[PDB]
């Protein structure tokens, strides 16, 4: 005959459905950097020709990515961007670190070399 | 030196970070309907006896399940349920087809051997 279904056979016989959060999973092969700003941010400008330069100094080891907030808000937004710049340290496996504002060379070499590169 | 990154290239080389990869993963061995009624729905009262008879002249090939819409409201709600009865079949793989309203033993029939076999 016809078979009468509990929510809870219908996980087991039809479809384990909801859509369950997903997981932060990196797809790089690369640890990265990212990097969210805006044109009218202060600091992002002293900082941009800073970044440019320890993109080839750990040029093969890692990437720099940046992100213009203006020209991607929903991105932005998915991600609670608010101060700017907002700067990403994200690692082959684990949680990406988050830095508010501003960097010095010294302090960004310090995140890539402790964080991305596990040193 | 840097990269730029739009959103969909942040898809591609960062992370896929949107909720909006959950694939219909059917988990039946055969094809199946499934019916959602309520003892309030009138034209259910006579869809029951077509769909039993059914299950028989398919039996084998395929199931035909049976949910109560009152008994299980988040399933109904869930699924967006906006009028009953509503009737799924289920093929092996693919997205269900899914009518509102009643149907009719050629109806059915129909979509039973071109959709599901
Ligand atoms: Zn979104
Ligand atoms: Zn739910």
């Amino acid at each position: 005959g016809t078979i009468h279904l509990t929510r809870a056979e219908f996980l087991k016989k039809i479809a384990d459905y909801e859509n369950h959060s997903k997981e932060w999973k990196y797809l790089g092969d690369k640890p990265a950097i990212v990097d969210f700003y805006a044109d009218w941010c202060g600091p992002c400008k002293m900082v941009a020709p800073i970044l440019e330069e320890l993109s080839k100094e750990y040029a093969g080891k890692i990437y720099i990515y940046k992100v213009n907030v203006d020209k991607e808000p929903e991105l932005a937004r998915d991600f609670g961007i608010q101060g700017i710049p907002t700067i990403w340290f994200v690692p082959m496996k684990g949680e990406p670190q988050v830095n508010m504002g501003a960097l010095s060379k010294e302090q960004l070499k310090g995140y890539i070399d402790k964080v991305l590169l596990k040193q």
